[PDB]
């Protein structure tokens, strides 16, 4: 009952917040801004993104104007609390807003990009009734039946990450919103596809992610590749520097296996021309081989080390049993 308070204000402001930034002298600066780093009104319009007002209690008045309490509105994660007590002030204030579609379409939270220095630079929604970050993939409710039609999905960390794939043509795109994949997000991609792709970050907390991200995805079936963005780049900067076509035909595309991502991650940080790095570095990779289910795929993969370092299979695959 008061969580039914907590959607139809959500429904409410992402119309109005939209409503601000197409329609108001205010919304200017964001829209332009939105224009300037590749956003077509297409894609405003598709994404509803929206703009919060720099203030401090404008859309605290507008809610309480229309009969909402301000205390329901902070369980809906939309206010904060004054920490001295005398009121309430806007959670979301001078934000590009992007909304919180849950699986089924209706609105549950949003997420903001700081125009200017306030921190977060991106301030998401906590946990609210209608908001829980682990079990929600953004995107998800449209990309449904792309991630059908294609047979696969390509997962992101944040938003901002999807807009640019669904630009560049990649619609089977959703994300983790501030938060891990869990066991939740799994069940629910592994109950529509078996493919999946990931494609994060590419610094070492993103490798970290990628890692984790597929052990929990491959524990279940699913079957995993790992889009490699190369420098030290992010989806987007890519996106923004070759362009969508490439980032599908080149990135996603050639995506590769789990165990060709570990051979490379495994690498940094190591000096491969120092005995004992290049040792480490081989008996690293034999220990994953040694998980792999049978001969044929452990053995395309000894190949690789046994080439790369001119170092007899034999020897490779007596240090392979000792693992197993």
């Amino acid at each position: 009952s008061g969580e039914q308070k907590m959607a139809e204000a959500h429904e409410l402001l992402k119309k109005f917040y939209h409503h601000l930034l197409i329609n108001t002298k205010e919304g200017q600066e964001a829209l332009d801004y939105l224009l300037s780093r590749g956003f077509t009104k297409e894609l405003i319009n598709e994404f509803q993104i929206g703009y919060a007002l720099d203030s401090w209690d404008f859309i605290t008045k507008f809610l309480v104007k229309r009969g909402f309490s301000e205390a329901q509105m902070e369980k809906a994660g939309l206010l904060i609390r004054r920490e001295d007590g005398s009121g309430y002030f806007d959670r979301f204030r001078n934000r590009v807003m992007f909304p919180i579609h849950d699986h089924h379409g209706a609105v549950v939270a949003f997420s903001g990009r700081a125009l200017g220095s306030q921190q977060p630079k991106y301030m998401n929604s906590p946990e609210t009734p209608l908001f829980h970050k682990s079990k929600l993939l953004y995107n998800f409710y449209k990309a449904r039946l792309h991630i059908r039609k294609q047979e696969r999905a390509v997962l992101f960390e944040g938003f901002a990450d999807v807009i640019s794939a669904v630009s560049s043509d990649v619609k089977e795109s959703i994300a983790t919103m501030g938060t891990s994949l869990t066991d939740d997000h799994v069940k629910i991609l592994r109950r529509n596809v078996e493919e999946i792709i990931l494609c994060y970050d590419s610094d070492k907390a993103g490798y970290e992610a990628t890692l984790k991200a597929s052990e929990l995805l491959q524990k279940k079936g699913c079957k995993v590749r790992v889009a490699m963005i190369p420098d030290g780049l992010d989806p987007d900067d890519y996106i923004k520097k070759f362009g969508g076509e490439k980032f599908k035909n080149d990135i996603i595309d050639a995506s590769v296996t789990v165990m060709a991502f570990k051979m490379q991650y495994f690498r940094k940080g190591k000096n491969l021309s120092d005995e004992g790095d290049r040792l480490a570095y081989i008996k690293d990779v034999l220990k994953e081989i040694s998980t792999l289910s049978g001969s044929l795929e452990q053995e395309v993969y000894v190949k690789q080390l046994a080439s790369e370092f001119s170092l007899s299979q034999e020897s490779l695959t007596e240090q392979l049993s000792v693992f197993s």
